[PDB]
């Protein structure tokens, strides 16, 4: 059965909505620019009130592996998802502590060679014709399929390229930062086949 994870959660009762439903991730986007950002601070008081057995990513964009640490050990993060330009050394790094998920954009098969280079940890790709990730599918380890998902449209997704994970953020959205839990609800009940 594949997991799902619903990124940039923001509030207390968002996330815990998130975790009865049956997402098995919930992340907070530590980019500044981003509006569904949210501090280190405010992100540990969720983090630290969230039932074990559901992991806690961070997302950064090209922040210095020192920051990454920092708020990974504040927060108590599981994960870390590097959303940026990040080379594989910064990667490696990251991961010789804690475990890295590298996000790749992808829109044609010359960004599935870009990919590549990454084979060696999880990769998230944010996207659609997913058929044209089948080719590549058997060359990673662990694949997070990402990029315009919604509850009408996972299963199809999920059916052709069979991911380990599935990743959303404004296709259940209210508004940027504030979830809507009838979606939530849905894109869960959808993505597994409950
Ligand atoms: O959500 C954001 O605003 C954001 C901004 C910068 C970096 C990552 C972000 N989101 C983190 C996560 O990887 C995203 O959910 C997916 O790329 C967005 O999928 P969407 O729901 O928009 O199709």
């Amino acid at each position: 059965m594949v997991r799902v994870k619903i990124c940039g959660i923001t509030n207390l009762e968002d996330a815990l909505f998130s975790v009865e439903s049956g997402a098995d991730a919930v992340g907070f986007v530590f980019y500044p620019k981003s509006k569904r950002y949210i501090s280190p601070e405010d992100a540990r008081r969720i983090s630290v009130e969230l039932p074990p057995f559901v992991f806690r990513v961070g997302v950064f964009v090209n922040e210095e592996p020192e920051k990454i640490l920092d708020v990974a050990s504040y927060v108590q993060l599981n994960a870390v998802q590097l959303h940026g330009e990040e080379p594989i050394e910064l990667c490696r790094k990251i991961a010789e502590r804690i475990l890295v998920i590298k996000a790749v954009g992808v829109s044609n098969e010359r960004d599935m060679e870009r990919a590549l280079n990454y084979r060696e940890f999880p990769i998230l790709l944010d996207t659609f014709d997913w058929s044209l990730i089948l080719p590549y599918r058997d060359r990673f380890r662990y694949l997070v399929l990402s990029g315009g998902l919604n509850p009408e449209n996972v299963r199809s997704a999920i059916d052709v390229v069979r991911p380990f994970a599935v990743d959303v953020s404004s296709g259940v959205e209210a508004f940027p930062g504030k979830k809507d839990h009838d979606s939530i609800k849905m894109f869960i009940k959808n993505a597994k086949g409950l």
